[PDB]
């Protein structure tokens, strides 16, 4: 199985037990209350979604993560990362914290998360920052509007110690594995290849398409356990699109009117909030699903894009997503399956790969979609 | 022995005496595109070898790694820093005429032949994105910008660059117009030890003038013999309201022959870059193109090629930026960055000195239009700000603007 970066997990989440004593050391530090955005972002830091990132962004992380969309490590070694995970910090906080090393992170119940040690804090250089990672500063930007616009003109990082695993209690907890039970999962079913999926929409059968060619693709490979990892992104999504409860819904129908094989297909949730940042957020998507043991990813057109806030165009180049991830620094282990645009072939009756030859057959509808799924979405409507 | 050019050796894009004739044949027959100021001295950049291992202009794959990861990739899967794109911007017109040639020629202003490009190939132009990534903003009045982004054409030509002449300008400059080469060459004859550089595109005062005298202070410590300083304006595009190169040179001339900066232990060459105004960006270039000229050290300070935001007024950049992300850039981790503090004129002592925070209200901040203020106020910086030879080429420069 494909290890993690840096060569093992790097958990954050304190052993039993020393939960009792790090709740209980958290009495004496400062607090600092999470918003929704930055527990989720706890949640990926303490299942080690980001290995082998030890907490909250310190400054040279940062930067490295801006400019170069990677981390160096102990040796001259270099992962992927591409994302800035980062706390925000007011005035009032940086001051109430003084010269304390160690700050403690709440909950909005009130109870402490977790353990922040040998803090640092820094200038936190929002125009610079958005430009770097979105590549545009229009406003409108839903990841940016929250998180980033409004609140916090510092960072702080430093070394986290997690002190109980996140629970939404929504009714989906059973669906968020973790990155180990992913592959305490995928080792389960003796898989000599797992292949993920990244997707923030209901799967309609261009989708399926891409899922369902790749299967063959491996075992004409030589592959006899090839394993799906369908992996819904669970964390922010903008308002605008289908919350994660009716599209977790949508996807039990997909996989139950045979469009995808349950016998080989693992469910499971992505805890990370969506950046809406074209190739450079995909670039996290997949060093996200190599933690987590996939060592096949599948990459289709315009991955994590969206329409541009203003314009009449997408903030991003359609091919790039594919292009960047297929030379991304410390993504090279990992296995690219890009692929072209499937729409609704007219002279069949299918998805089908587009064809420049013969754009007058394509539609942008009886086998778009699964009808069961259909009814997940049509009912959610 | 000096550091090497990365990637191993030098590449240099410049065709042989023997092909020289034969090339200039091949080009006259090829669909060709008429050069801008700033495309010819890219030419001129990568001609010498100051991007080595690039090839050419930039392929889209070259260009995604620049604005992504700030490096390229090599064949033997290492990388090197690659953080500004070098491309060639070309409309539809230009593009339909070009048609599905393979090769092109790139011609001068006016009619001459320069280089031409090889396997060509066309890809989109994505001006916004192209510039967020790389000066951490979108704002109007971006100077490198207006010059060449945001009225050009809608694609970018890349390819294998052979260039047929080494580009001169014959403006009375060319005798400072070093290549890498050359440059390399006369290190080796100083028998140097060390190269120390230090990139800049103002007149020098006497700030700049302690981070060069405090470099050579810790490399004779270190234990250096013969350590030598690369004194490197750069020559290509800046904007209009700074203080030109040819005024820049005959200032830093006067520096030398003040002893300043000591001309017995120092080169003095033009960088033929044009300058982006990119900072933290930018100055991973700064660096690399010095590496490709046999610098080992390489003298860095505060908001290195930075400007004011042109919208609002803060600065584009945090001032220690810089310094940081060369620290950790893919493929400069083996040079040595030397950082510097904010130097500014102490009060106290006089003379140009390390900001001391604990003091402010000692130092004197003196800009660029301060100092044109001054002039045409008819008084003078601070005694040893700057030293009279080079104060006395900018009062005469800032008096031929009227
Ligand atoms: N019509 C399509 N044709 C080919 N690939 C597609 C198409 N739509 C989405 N994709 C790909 O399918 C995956 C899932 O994308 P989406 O769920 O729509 O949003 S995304 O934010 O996760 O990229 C991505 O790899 C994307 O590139
Ligand atoms: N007052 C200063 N104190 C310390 N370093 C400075 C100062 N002014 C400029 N520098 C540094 O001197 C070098 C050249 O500066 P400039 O000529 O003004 O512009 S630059 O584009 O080449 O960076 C850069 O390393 C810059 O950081």
């Amino acid at each position: 199985l494909i290890e993690p970066d840096g060569g093992k997990l790097v958990e954050l989440v304190v052993t039993d037990f020393e939960r009792d004593l790090k709740k209980g050391e958290a009495l004496s530090l400062p607090r600092i209350k999470l918003s929704r955005i930055d527990l989720e972002w706890v949640h990926v830091l303490s299942e080690g979604w980001a290995t082998p990132l030890k907490g909250f962004m310190r400054e040279a992380e940062f930067l490295q993560t801006l400019h170069f969309n990677s981390l160096r490590l102990d040796d001259g070694s270099v992962v992927n990362m591409s994302v800035p995970i980062v706390l925000a910090i007011d005035d009032a906080q940086k001051h109430r914290i003084g010269d304390n090393k160690k700050v403690a992170l709440f909950d909005s119940k009130g109870d402490p998360v977790a353990i922040l040690n040998n803090i640092e804090i820094y200038k936190h250089p929002k125009e610079e920052r958005i430009a770097r990672t979105w590549g545009t500063i229009a406003p409108g930007l839903p990841y940016v509007e929250q998180t980033i616009t409004n609140a916090g003109n510092w960072l702080i990082g430093g070394d986290l110690e997690v002190i109980e695993p996140i629970q939404y209690n929504d009714g989906l907890d059973h669906f968020r594995l973790s990155p180990t039970q992913l592959r305490a999962e995928f080792t389960r079913r003796n898989a000599d290849a797992v292949f993920a999926f990244q997707l923030r929409n209901p799967v309609h059968n261009g989708h399926a398409l891409l899922m369902t060619d790749t299967r063959k693709r491996l075992l004409e490979m030589g592959y006899k356990n090839p394993v799906l990892l369908l992996h819904p992104l669970g964390g922010y999504t903008k308002a605008d699109d289908v919350p994660l409860d009716w599209r977790m819904k949508q996807h039990e129908k997909v996989l139950e009117d045979g469009v995808l094989d349950p016998e080989t297909t693992v469910v499971s949730i992505f805890p990370s909030p969506m950046h809406y940042a074209g190739p450079t957020e995909v670039q996290w998507h997949a060093k996200a699903r190599i933690n987590a043991g996939a060592n096949f990813y599948i990459v289709g057109r315009d991955p994590a894009g969206m329409s541009h806030p203003v314009e009449k165009r997408d903030l991003y180049d359609a091919d790039h997503g594919k292009k960047v991830l297929s030379m991304a620094p410390g993504l090279e282990r990992l296995n690219i399956l890009p692929f072209r645009v499937a729409a609704y072939d007219k002279t069949q009756g299918k998805m089908a790969f587009f064809d420049p030859s013969r754009p007058q057959d394509f539609l942008f509808p009886d086998g778009f979609m699964c009808p069961g799924g259909w009814k997940v979405l049509v009912d959610y409507y």
